[PDB]
């Protein structure tokens, strides 16, 4: 018995609300990065890393993780992961002084780990409450929601924050502003989540989901399935692929303040309007995506394509930030941004011919650490050759990576249509 209950829409826009805030905060810090510099007496390193532990924080706790969700169940992931968001979000409100930076960076910790609850929810989301012909956009609108989080944390802080070094009165107050307002909406989706997020629907939704119900997979195995997954020459390559071109995003994100700040003094609204362009961008390379996987061609294809164009763009961004004008890093990076983060869906994608019989779940989980891994060794190395040598090495540094991801993406040997 196959029924669809009205619940979905609302389990699906809660996730989507607060995997939304999470994202925001994981670069609320980063796109103001000069302020909160200034404000705690810190090195732009302490910044960078208000941003890394959200990646650190995700590789050796994503398996204990996973392995709870598949024990204990949806709901349990889902308290943990909204409830994590809005407790790290109180702490952070409470270091609005100018020798609290510990403070904050626990807060910014508690939020991390919240992101281990989150990350990988919508694949599980998408199919226990959406039937078989919604899954792939139910998943697909969780997803963006962490995506939009991100663009909406671009935008919102270099508004709400102004660079008003010289007055530190009202440079806590307007940080205050955002804490709180952010801490309410946090608290706001957990008392939702607490209320309205149910372990499952009354019936399935899927015939698949009624035999997955009938058939208790108890254990896993993650040991067994993860080492049967590096033995796969191809997605031993794709790992690596994915985790570059995400990690490239990751370091951009991080450090993108800094290389604007470096040549447009002054310029952190519009470098926030960037970043918003960057994602926003990529959101919609990934809903074009799908028509880009025409009939006669194949995921591995169409890979190769973007990620040659998406290291065509990095080049072309990097070239084109020396120029002094504002206008043009508005145009290159929504050309970066719509290839290198509309990759992100064509990357896990392309993890399913390469990996069938595998669960999900732990492709889903070395995938996304591999983008951890990566985002941190990119922004320690592009934000060191930042500080030291300018916005250039740190970028000319992404592309030689970016290069040999065409190299990688090339050699890997699996041809399956859409
Ligand atoms: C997924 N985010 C882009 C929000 C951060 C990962 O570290």
């Amino acid at each position: 018995l196959t029924a669809l209950s009205p619940r979905r829409f609302v389990v699906l826009l809660i996730f989507s609300l607060y995997s939304l805030v999470n994202a925001f905060q994981w670069i609320q810090y980063s796109i103001i990065s000069n302020v909160f510099e200034g404000f705690y007496g810190v090195t732009l390193l302490h910044i960078d890393w208000l941003s890394m532990v959200y990646m650190l924080a995700y590789v050796p706790l994503i398996f204990p993780a996973t392995w709870l969700l598949d024990t204990r169940g949806l709901r349990l992931t889902a308290l943990l992961g909204s409830g994590l968001n809005c407790l790290g979000a109180w702490i952070k409100c409470g270091s609005v002084q100018q020798h609290l930076f510990w403070v904050t960076m626990l807060g910014q910790c508690l939020c991390s780990v919240a992101q281990v609850f989150i990350l990988g929810l919508p694949s599980r989301i998408a199919s226990v409450w959406f039937g078989p012909k919604e899954v792939s956009t139910a998943c697909a609108t969780a997803v963006l929601g962490n995506q939009l989080g991100t663009a909406v944390g671009f935008l919102l802080p270099p508004v709400l924050v102004p660079n008003t070094q010289n007055d530190t009165n009202l440079l806590a107050c307007n940080i205050s502003t955002m804490f709180y307002g952010t801490s309410a909406v946090a608290t706001l989706l957990f008392i939702l989540t607490a209320i309205a997020f149910k372990e499952k629907p009354r019936y399935p939704p899927s015939q698949a989901q009624a035999a997955l119900q009938d058939s208790p997979p108890e254990e896993y195995s993650y040991k067994k399935s993860i080492r049967n997954l590096f033995k796969n020459i191809p997605f031993v390559l794709l790992l690596i692929t994915y985790g570059i071109m995400t990690g490239a995003f990751y370091s951009v994100s991080t450090l993108l303040n800094q290389m604007i700040l470096t040549y447009y003094e002054g310029e952190e609204v519009n470098a926030g309007r960037i970043g918003l362009t960057l994602v926003v961008a990529g959101m919609v390379g990934s809903i074009l995506c799908g028509l880009w996987l025409d009939y006669t061609k194949t995921y591995k294809q169409t890979t190769l394509i973007v990620y040659i164009l998406s290291f065509i763009g990095m080049v072309i961004f990097t070239f084109t930030l020396d120029l002094r004008y504002i206008i043009i890093v508005f145009v290159t990076g929504g050309v970066l941004g719509f290839f290198m983060t509309g990759y992100l869906p064509l990357g896990f994608e392309f993890a399913v011919e390469i990996t069938y019989p595998e669960s999900e779940g732990t492709s889903s989980g070395l995938l996304n650490a591999s983008a951890q891994i990566f985002g941190i060794l990119f922004t320690l190395a592009q934000g060191k050759l930042t500080s030291d040598y300018g916005p250039k090495a740190g970028n000319i540094f992404l592309c030689v990576w970016m290069f040999i991801g065409i190299i990688l993406t090339a050699l890997i040997k699996s041809d399956l249509r859409r």
